[PDB]
């Protein structure tokens, strides 16, 4: 917030693969997903709706507070004119990426894209086309004040894209993952072209995905869930275990339920608390020389962390980079995976064994 940046939506359709991935508009509909889960976090929103229509569009829908329809004193337009046609970033210091740039980007390399907000009693609609408003936000119906969210229909730009066609398979994956980290959210979907509809809600949220895409054996038998910790405002869910067949590895991050395949923070976070865990152990109850390296090498796990102001590094901006979330994490992650190991002797004594024996080389 040091320095704050508005441009228009030039950059993004002269390399649109910076902005996004051109293959096909997935990457797209997860843009405004995490817009609308954005929602969900900060305990405002329970419900995203996604429907596939036969003319190649997409609409995200969720219950949420309505995106900000206000008119901005400085820029003299609403606030979802300004969120949508504008490129918004800022840092601490001067220095595009997958995240962490903006439902703008959409719109950007969309022909059309059409906004219904309800919020204040209101329906506001408003339309945009390559990046522009076509159509004034207005007024066009009146709903009950509890009434609320945000409902977003886009038609992708071929010109940008080697395919306009939705991947279908890769977008059910996405949601289900999604729905496995937030208990809070129901998912709902509607192909059109395909004629079919799914619904997911993960009330045991990440209990058993773990043992559906493994087992074979692990220690512990039941992977150590680390459910809901949180230290005020920031959370983390986590499940792990140990793992001998290294057919199947399982090692996904996420922070406010987007993948990071660049890992970060949060992974390094795990990292340490574990070493910190296995090491107090050791020591507690007792010979190598073992490392963090030695402790995370059979680990599988699912790590994902809800903050407020998520911050990405990487040209491509896959990596979580928020510095204080490495403390937060190896903490929490020490001090509920000590309390475990100390009721569970049997189990401690095995996984610090094949810890030791992974060092022995
Ligand atoms: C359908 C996708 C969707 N749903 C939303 N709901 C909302 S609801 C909402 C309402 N009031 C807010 N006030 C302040 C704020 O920081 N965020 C807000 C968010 N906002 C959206 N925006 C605004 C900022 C950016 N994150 C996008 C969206 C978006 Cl995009």
């Amino acid at each position: 917030k040091s320095i704050e940046v508005l441009t228009g939506l030039d950059p993004v359709k002269k390399r649109p693969g910076m902005y996004t991935n051109i293959e096909n508009p997935n990457h797209l509909i997860q843009e405004i997903i995490d817009n609308s889960v954005d929602e969900v976090l900060a305990g405002f929103a329970s419900k995203i709706n996604i429907t596939l229509y036969e003319d190649n569009s997409i609409e995200v829908a969720d219950d949420g507070r309505g995106m900000p329809v206000d008119i901005h004193p400085e820029h003299k337009m609403s606030g979802i004119e300004l969120i949508m046609t504008k490129l918004h970033s800022g840092g601490k210091f001067s220095n595009g990426g997958l995240h962490g740039v903006g439902v703008s980007v959409v719109n950007a390399l969309s022909t059309r894209l059409e906004a219904e907000i309800k919020r204040d009693g209101n329906v506001y609609h408003i339309v945009f086309e390559d990046g522009f408003k076509t159509k004034d936000l207005e007024i066009i119906d009146n709903v009950g004040k509890k009434n609320t969210g945000t409902k977003i229909r886009f038609w992708p730009n071929k010109k940008y894209f080697d395919d306009i066609k939705v991947n279908f398979k890769a977008l059910k994956n996405l949601l289900e993952a999604k729905a496995i980290l937030c208990k809070a959210l129901t998912i709902k979907y509607s192909n059109e072209i395909k004629k079919e509809k799914l619904t997911w809600h993960f009330e045991t949220g990440l209990k058993g995905y773990l043992d559906h895409k493994l087992e074979a054996e692990t220690l512990p038998a039941e992977p150590f869930i680390i459910d809901n910790f949180s230290n005020g405002d920031s959370y983390l869910d986590a499940v792990f275990c140990w793992c001998e067949d290294p057919s199947e590895s399982i090692k996904n991050s996420y922070v406010n339920l987007i993948p990071t395949p660049q890992d970060g923070t949060h992974v390094t976070g795990l990292k340490n608390g574990i070493y910190d865990a296995i090491k107090a152990y050791i020591e507690k109850n007792s010979n190598i020389k073992i490392t963090a390296n030695d402790s995370f090498a059979q680990l599988n796990y699912v790590i994902s962390v809800k903050i407020t102001n998520p911050q990405f590094a990487g040209q491509t901006k896959e990596k979580l980079s928020n510095k204080d979330v490495t403390n937060f994490v190896a903490t929490a992650v020490k001090d509920l995976l000590t309390i475990w190991l100390n009721q569970n002797p049997d189990e401690a004594r095995q996984i610090v064994e094949n810890i030791s024996k992974v060092a022995q080389k």
